[PDB]
C-alpha cells in the first residue's frame, strides 16, 4: 500500500532518537481536545533536554488563533510557540516532525504542483525534516478537499487514531521513561 503504517511503540523510538522536535497542531488537534496530554507530553520531553517547539500556521485550525489559543490555555508556555514563518526554515535541521492534526498546513503539493487548488498558498515544509509523524484518524482530506502528498512521502509514517487517544497513549509511555 501507498504509505507506511507504524504503532505507538515505533513512535516512542522515534522521539527517543530525536534531539529536535517540531509540533505542527491543526484542527484535529483541538477537535479531539488532545491539547491536554500533549501539553504534558511536551514538558516531560523537554526536562529529558529534548529541543521542542510548535510551529503553528497563520490559518491552523477553524478560527483565527485557534491552535495558539487553545495550547495557552491549556499551559503550553509562550516561548516554545512560534508562527510559521518563523520557524520554517528550521524543518531542514529538525530530527522529528509531529503534525498533530494539520494537513493542509502541512500540504507539500502548494510548493510541487503547480496546478493543484493550493498552488502558491504558504505551507509548513515539514517533509524536509528527517522523520515526519502524521496523527490523524484516516488516509482523508483538510479542509480543502485535496490529497496530501506528504502522506506517501519515504520519511513519512502514518500513525493512525483519533489525536487524543494517540496522545494520551504517547504521554504513557513517555511517563513511563
Ligand atoms: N483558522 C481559521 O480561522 C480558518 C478559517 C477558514 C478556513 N481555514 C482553513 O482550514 C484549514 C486549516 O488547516 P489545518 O492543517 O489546521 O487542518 P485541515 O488541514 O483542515 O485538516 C484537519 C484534518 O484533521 C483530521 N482530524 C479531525 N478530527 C480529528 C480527530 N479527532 N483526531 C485526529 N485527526 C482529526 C482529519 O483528518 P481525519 O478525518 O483523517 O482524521 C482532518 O484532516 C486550511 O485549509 C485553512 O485555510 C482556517
Amino acid at each position: 500500500g501507498t504509505h507506511t503504517e507504524i504503532n505507538l511503540d515505533n513512535a516512542i523510538d522515534m522521539i527517543r532518537e530525536a534531539n529536535s522536535i517540531i509540533i505542527t497542531p491543526g484542527y484535529g488537534l483541538c477537535a479531539a481536545k488532545a491539547q491536554y496530554p500533549i501539553a504534558d507530553l511536551v514538558k516531560m520531553l523537554s526536562e529529558q533536554g529534548k529541543k521542542v517547539r510548535f510551529g503553528i500556521h497563520p490559518v491552523a485550525g477553524r478560527m483565527p488563533g485557534q491552535l495558539n489559543v487553545l495550547l495557552a490555555e491549556a499551559g503550553v508556555p509562550y516561548d516554545i510557540v512560534l508562527e510559521m514563518d518563523e520557524i520554517n526554515h528550521d524543518f531542514p535541521d529538525t530530527d522529528l516532525v509531529l503534525v498533530i492534526g494539520a494537513n493542509d498546513t502541512v500540504n507539500s503539493a502548494a510548493q510541487e504542483d503547480p496546478n493543484s487548488i493550493i498552488a502558491g498558498m504558504p505551507v509548513l515544509e515539514v517533509w524536509k525534516s528527517k522523520q515526519v509523524i502524521v496523527m490523524k484518524r484516516s488516509l482523508g482530506v483538510g479542509y480543502a478537499a485535496v490529497d496530501n502528498p506528504i502522506f506517501y512521502k519515504p520519511n513519512t509514517a502514518m500513525l493512525l487514531g483519533d489525536a487524543k487517544k494517540t496522545c494520551d497513549a504517547l504521554q504513557a509511555k513517555v511517563r513511563e521513561s
